[PDB]
């Protein structure tokens, strides 16, 4: 039985980005979130319960990520170099949950945030969305799996980190980038570096095993891959119009979405498929670059 | 679909662990090894061999448990405050295992290394204890599991943290409370502290899957749990005679497994099953 050996390279990415998670790791204890009160309470109500309720999809995200799809793409890997990076990255996604959590402390009561997460709990389109991606990783839950499914867990998990959390990043991005809630924006910020090079990776991952499939098989993930985008995207837009109608940003978070989901396929070594926010630009300024 | 909210409590323990896996986190570049290599050369060459063997048996175990132990375990938790400190463990432990790799660095030449993981891989002990520990593992790889099953891969993984790393801790803390080598030990502290924590943790939520069997079912894992910490003594004995002859160290290492065994039955709410005796003196100032 094998034990990882990073004195004899496994693939030729892997050690960079151990070194680049590992150099980004912070915890929420870092920022202080609140001196955000102050424009907090300049919010309407409206524009309080959408922050609040894109902040509870965040949160299941990241829990499902790092409790199933970070782990179930890991254990059915055979390069240790690369599981050793998947195991942080899934570690990163707790850190990021518990930092949505610091957020809703500091902007929250007690009753509001239990209220949060029992509308994301029953939420049917976060349900949807959730039970979608996590289908393909539970795929996995067997002794053996074919590349084919280990390639469509992959996919799921690239379209969760480089598309799926977009929707729900816009609107901490869009209020920083006006002044307001700027600490949470930094916690946004931190957590979009780690997600955008988490998608990048497993892009990575998912492209080696792609090659390895025959052709016959490339062909049906194709498809599948392309389904799937396709699917999530109806369930966003869907999802974009019941949280942003009442404060009038739904175009916007559609076309962020579009940007991202352009991204995603990018990461898998695919030709975009759709066509970013001034505002949500500014918010990312604190990153900026990478979009 | 739940997601994990830490302001109700899931439990009265996963907050106070993930404070402090959090708070003890540390990586392989903060301890610098290169001042190790005025007493290694010191050492002889079976010494050196033990040395390198007993950190390739380590880090085969850290492997097994980051990539297997911790992930399937976490994965049919429904506790996700829990969920989310044994990942943060998991990660820790590639972080132990990619610290092995440092020490060998400054310590061995390229070919040198790679001929220790070949005699890891081939090695029919290693791949015997692991093989019955991962097996525990490998029964999670379906998409409903028994609490029976989840409680024995508990075990497992409490005997693994708690007891199979020791055969091979004992060596470095051994050099180290004689001066030698004692930057590599600041390492293996470092990583002994962690594995301290991550084998008490995996011992509650023992205990909590353990309170919800039947009678029926407790009686079972109750005999198998026995039958599982003589099954690896009896290969642990085999290992240390194999590695340790020698140096002349049988006998020492052979008292401190059974010590650590005994820790790990204590985290599981067990009684211990070795003869109780003082951690012998060296190792314990290459604790200090
Ligand atoms: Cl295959
Ligand atoms: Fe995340
Ligand atoms: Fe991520
Ligand atoms: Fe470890
Ligand atoms: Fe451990």
């Amino acid at each position: 039985m094998r034990a990882v050996n990073w004195n004899k390279k496994e693939d030729d990415f892997s050690l960079m980005f151990w070194k680049q998670n590992i150099a980004q790791f912070w915890t929420e204890e870092e920022i202080a979130v609140s001196s955000d009160k102050n424009t907090w309470v300049q919010l309407s109500k409206e524009e309080q319960i959408a922050y609040k309720r894109v902040l509870g999809g965040l949160t299941l995200l990241d829990t499902k990520q790092g409790g199933e799809g970070m782990p179930l793409v890991l254990v059915h890997l055979e390069n240790l170099q690369a599981k050793s990076v998947l195991a942080f990255m899934g570690a990163m996604e707790e850190v990021h949950a518990k930092s949505y959590s610091h957020i809703f402390t500091t902007l929250a009561t007690e009753e509001e945030i239990d209220e949060i997460f029992d509308w994301v709990d029953t939420h049917p389109l976060l349900e949807k969305k959730a039970g979608i991606i996590t289908s393909y990783y539970r795929r996995l839950l067997k002794p053996e799996v074919t590349k084919k499914e280990l390639y469509m867990a992959m996919v799921a998990s690239v379209f969760l980190e480089s598309y799926l959390f977009y929707s729900g990043f816009f609107y901490p991005l869009y209020l920083a980038g006006q002044g307001k809630l700027t600490a949470s924006g930094e916690i946004i910020n931190l957590i979009i570096r780690d997600e955008s090079i988490h998608g990048v990776f497993v892009g990575i991952l998912a492209q080696q095993i792609f090659a390895e499939l025959s052709a016959e098989d490339q062909q049906e993930v194709q498809k599948e891959t392309q389904e799937l985008l396709m699917e999530l995207y109806e369930i966003e837009m869907a999802y974009t119009e019941e949280i942003y109608t009442s404060i009038g940003l739904v175009e916007d978070v559609n076309r962020f979405v579009r940007y991202n989901a352009n991204k995603g396929l990018m990461n898998l070594g695919l030709e975009p498929k759709f066509e970013i926010n001034p505002i949500v630009l500014n918010g990312l300024r604190t990153n900026h670059d990478f979009f």
